[PDB]
């Protein structure tokens, strides 16, 4: 019951308009099991044209969670030292198993670093489990999102 968490945070950075409509159907598609070939909603996305590398990197970030079994979302989510900040974060992360507890811990962070830790995960979506990698999400989203 968690999955509808990260589909409102994630359309609350997406800008408005017809972007925010054609996103709302092609999550809630995958969010009940019909899509497979991974590689054509990441296609999809690196494509459209009123999406920030940011959004395409958050997009594509939870996507790959989803879809059963790229470089323009590394490039996205990895400028200071919030690599700083996020690196020990990750390695709390490994600690935390449940979506509640890391999503407890990473809003507690600056936005800079979440985006940026959320880097390090994609470089291996299996040292931490989806559920955290869902709180980071959230947690990311909705301090972007806190800013007006």
């Amino acid at each position: 019951s968690l999955l509808t968490e990260v589909e409102t945070y994630v359309l609350s950075i997406v800008p408005s308009g017809p972007l925010k409509a054609e996103i709302a159907q092609r999550l809630e598609d995958v969010f009940a099991g019909k899509n497979t070939d991974l590689e054509v909603l990441m296609e999809w996305l690196k494509t459209r044209p009123i999406l920030s590398p940011l959004t395409k990197g958050i997009l594509g970030f939870v996507f790959t969670l989803t879809v059963p079994s790229r470089r323009f979302v590394q490039n996205a989510l990895n400028d200071p030292n919030n690599m700083d900040k996020a690196v020990k974060l990750y390695s709390k992360l490994k600690s935390e198993i449940t979506f509640h507890g890391a999503k407890e811990i990473a809003l507690s962070y600056s936005a800079g670093a979440l985006a940026s830790c959320m880097g390090l995960i994609y470089n291996r979506m299996g040292a931490v489990t989806t559920e955290v990698a869902f709180g980071l999400v959230c947690a990311t989203c909705e301090q972007i999102a806190d800013s007006q």
